[PDB]
């Protein structure tokens, strides 16, 4: 087919019941997922092409950088607890890969402030038991399918996109190639 199993996307062989529909994982520390996100924007070129009624979740994972790491994930349940996903994120990769100014919690916080959330109310949320189960749900997600790497897609609990089985020579080309695989697994 022009689909397969294998090759755009592989099947997990024990699927992950009440799986998010599109979930997405990525760490603050991963080369390709600055690329994903800064350069491709892999995630706003599926949410334009999926159906109506899907809804797009994206998790940070703890494997990498340790101590900071974790301190990320923290970070990434705030940001989702006060919806201010799309004005970290930027200078969040940026501060770890490209300027790495950002160290420790402290510099993290810092990438907040200047993004105009209060210091008190990030600190709130930071302590706060609703971050702290939103840290669990991230960490509950990654463990389903047994997370080793990332980026990586998974769609319906069932699915897991695999964008090696795809030509990168156009960056363009690969994104929609990779968006309309979502699509297709979506409608599956």
């Amino acid at each position: 087919a022009q689909y397969e199993d294998g090759k755009q996307y592989t099947t997990l062989e024990k699927p992950v019941a009440g799986a998010p529909q599109v979930l997405e994982f990525f760490s603050f520390f991963c080369p390709h997922c600055y690329q994903f996100e800064e350069v491709l924007h892999i995630s706003d070129n599926v949410k334009k092409k999926l159906p109506e009624g899907v809804k797009m979740t994206k998790y940070h994972v703890n494997f990498m950088g340790g101590d900071l790491g974790k301190d990320l994930t923290q970070a990434w349940a705030v940001a989702m607890a006060l919806g201010v996903e799309d004005k970290v994120t930027v200078p969040l990769f940026e501060g770890v890969q490209k300027t790495q100014t950002i160290r420790s919690a402290s510099d993290i916080r810092d990438v907040f402030i200047n993004a105009g959330i209060k210091g008190e109310e990030y600190d709130a949320a930071w302590n706060s038991f609703v971050v702290k189960s939103l840290v669990a749900q991230q960490e509950k997600a990654a463990a389903d399918v047994q997370l080793r790497g990332v980026p990586a897609m998974f769609v319906n609990g069932k699915y897991q996109l695999n964008p090696q089985g795809m030509d990168t020579s156009n960056m363009d080309v690969f994104v929609q190639q990779y968006a309309d695989t979502v699509k297709y697994l979506s409608e599956k």
